[PDB]
């Protein structure tokens, strides 16, 4: 679990949105396990807008941040799930580290701000999705 509260916004992995989450739509894109949706606070969040690849992210099964090194945005195969189709996902950056199911959520951040959060992983992989081209969450 976890989101990205920036401006009257709040981004989630696509396959964990609430019935709020839904009823409060801006934008969803399966292809990239992704949702968001409008809040009725202010989000301080600051995204990045940067091409970094390192940064620490969050991972709930250890209750710990790791540094890591992770890949660029691409089209990944993934598979199936009570959520998704085998299927390529876009937008999605791998890096060597842990992750469980349930660890989806935990943001990953850089020096610039929130690169995106924990979206896939298994084999000592972990996946995230990006976020840092969504230009529109900072209007
Ligand atoms: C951190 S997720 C993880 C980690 C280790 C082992 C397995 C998983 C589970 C996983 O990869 N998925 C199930 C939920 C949907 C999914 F995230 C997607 N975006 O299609 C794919
Ligand atoms: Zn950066």
């Amino acid at each position: 679990s976890g989101a990205i509260y920036v401006g009257n916004y709040r981004v989630v992995n696509r396959h964990l949105a609430t019935h709020n989450d839904w009823a409060n739509l801006v934008w969803e894109d399966s292809s990239r396990d992704l949702l968001v949706s409008s809040t009725t606070a202010q989000g301080c969040d600051t995204i990045a807008r940067c091409d970094c690849q390192t940064g620490v992210y969050y991972c709930s099964s250890r209750r710990k941040h790791y540094p890591v090194s992770f890949s660029k945005p691409s089209l990944i195969f993934v598979e199936a799930s009570e959520y998704y189709p085998a299927r390529y996902q876009s937008h999605l950056m791998l890096a060597v580290g842990h992750s469980e199911p349930g660890d989806c959520g935990g943001i990953l951040r850089c020096q610039h701000g929130v690169v995106g959060i924990v979206s896939t992983g298994g084999n000592g992989l972990v996946g995230f999705a990006d976020v840092r081209d969504l230009l529109w969450l900072d209007e």
